[PDB]
């Protein structure tokens, strides 16, 4: 019996921010309506592709395990933004970072993405040769946002976080794990018109519904995520109390707390960054993780539970139990291009256009 | 120890036909020109999205293993051309079905993909709980195509396969594989301008660049899928005469010629159905599955090698021990809706726009 131990963990936020006050200069909004409403006061706009999000963030969590490209066998990218389909991009992280003939594949299952991956490549390194594995939540969201609606175009932000997998014979890392999916939910979070489903020549195809339905988003959530959590505390034999840290999507706060309250699992223990990076969709788990971690939230030897969901609607949970090591072996200098632009001006051709056609 | 034995095979391609002579009336091509070149006859053109083709293929999986929705735990449906980023088309499929709660993802690592969900699903199932597996590749690559440019425009089409894996103590279904990726070879084979990276707001951002270097893409793919093959071929302990049948995907039937040559593998062993179909990226291999099946060439207890690569460039092989039945358990029924419009008509669109834009 073999494990796949976090040994690394990094992340990569862009560093052009767009306030609540940037928003409230384009939208009939405020600070105060975005903040009442949501928890988030800030959020990130990528100047650069996805994958090149997903490529710092690696480089910070390669540094921060010490392995050598070599020594990866797998890389998996969770995303639902990716730069192109054909192909997909984490093979642009393995061409950028000169990883030789590892398998490489984006993984799509929306915010719960990050979780699908650390499952996959966890059962991957189990059952096959696998040696190290990149896990690689990102998302430029922006690129999908109607910035003429604001319930929508508030909730949402760019970004990526990152894990390096080490297999070992200690019982560590991932243990249990229940992902699934409520296709029940499916049409209730939808962008159904960017995809081969688009006309594409059709000139009015970049104005596509964002389909949000809140509620019901909540309710089937706090279902799914519920249910799996219960699922891997049963099967694990810990009682709730002995539960360290919760490591939750942050798409809601509302959310984190329902799923807590209703599991008897103490308030304090979720990890939440929400109010400055808003939906990060497959992103929010891995930096959130790397987060905690960072700010000494997470303890050798530590229960960690995970749990996310996304559109689809997809759902999961998993159990974690942490090694000895909390603390990076080496820093990266690893930082994207230089940012010439600042949010509102990045968002501008998009803003105009979506004013324009309304 | 288990294992993940193929229970079901099924496949849906559209009914539109685009014969070679069809092309010829918009393109500076002939019938004489395209087959010799290439090998294709027809290939398929299809009327609805990528998911509805997926859908098809796994009724008749599903009706072919005698599985019910309960039972099925997974799906992973392997694209490059989903309908939709938000939500992936795997919960679509799961949607159309009624399965409840099975985990549910899109894997994209072109048209390798289906093999990298055959050894996902597989290692899944056997570190894990799951009990049964729909694994699908399913595509419409006629939605990316620049029909003014004859050398691309000729080898690409539409369809989907699909398995049923269950779980059982046998040692049948796959055993060793090596997947992996050249990202030296990213560049030669990519539409880096449907994605993300595209500008959603150029009104020309439907004439996307479809970039295609064919003899780099033999090279590196001769090279990945032969020291796949390899691989497994020597942790396997069988010698290259044991090997029954090779599943290979379908670009070029001179790859396939060159890769079982290089390898010492009969020609006659190797199913092709290029012909027919042209390239379907992912649904190439689990097609060619299909109807190898359905054509006697599979026999209770053959070693089957699985070989792909694709663009990333990924690259593949796996070696599956058949079990005892060959037959399908039942027949679905299931046909797509009513297609309306020839081939001819429903490219007519596209094939307008690209020639006006040039
Ligand atoms: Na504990
Ligand atoms: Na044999």
């Amino acid at each position: 019996q073999c494990y796949a131990e976090i040994t690394g963990w990094g992340k990569c936020l862009p560093p052009a921010t767009l306030s609540n006050h940037d928003l409230s200069t384009f939208l009939d909004t405020s600070d105060e309506w975005i903040q009442s409403r949501t928890g988030i006061e800030q959020r990130r706009i990528s100047h650069v592709n996805t994958s090149d999000l997903a490529t710092v963030a690696a480089q910070h969590a390669i540094a921060c395990a010490g392995v050598s490209v070599e020594e990866i066998d797998l890389i998996i990218v969770a995303t639902c933004s990716p730069d192109s389909l054909i192909p997909n991009i984490a093979s642009r992280v393995q061409q950028n970072l000169g990883i030789p003939s590892a398998a490489a594949f984006d993984l799509n299952a929306a915010a719960t993405g990050f979780l699908y991956g650390l499952e996959t490549a966890t059962r991957l390194m189990q059952a096959s040769h696998y040696r190290h594995a990149l896990v690689i939540g990102a998302e430029r969201l922006s690129f999908y946002l109607d910035w003429t609606k604001r319930d929508t175009a508030v909730l949402f932000g760019d970004g990526a976080g990152a894990v390096v997998l080490s297999k070992t014979e200690q019982k560590v890392g991932l243990q249990d794990a229940q992902i699934g999916c409520d296709a029940q939910g499916r049409d209730i979070l939808a962008v159904p018109k960017f995809g081969t489903a688009m006309d594409r020549f059709d000139a009015d195809n970049g104005y596509w519904a964002f389909d949000f339905v809140g509620k019901e988003i909540f309710k089937r959530a706090v279902r799914g995520m519920g249910a799996a959590a219960q699922q891997v505390l049963a099967r694990s034999g810990l009682s709730t109390e002995e539960i360290d840290v919760v490591i939750p999507h942050q798409a809601n706060i509302r959310i984190i707390q329902t799923l807590c309250d209703l599991a008897g699992i103490a308030q304090d223990k979720a990890f939440v960054n929400i109010h400055r990076y808003g939906n990060t969709s497959a992103a929010t788990v891995p930096i959130a993780l790397c987060e905690a971690l960072e700010q000494g939230k997470i303890k050798p030897h530590d229960d960690l539970l995970v749990a996310a969901f996304g559109a689809g609607l997809t759902w999961g949970a998993g159990h974690i139990r942490w090694g000895e090591r909390i603390t990076p072996l080496g820093k990266s200098d690893a930082q994207l291009p230089s940012c010439d632009h600042t949010a509102l001006d990045l968002l501008s051709k998009a803003i105009e256009h979506c004013k324009r056609h309304q």
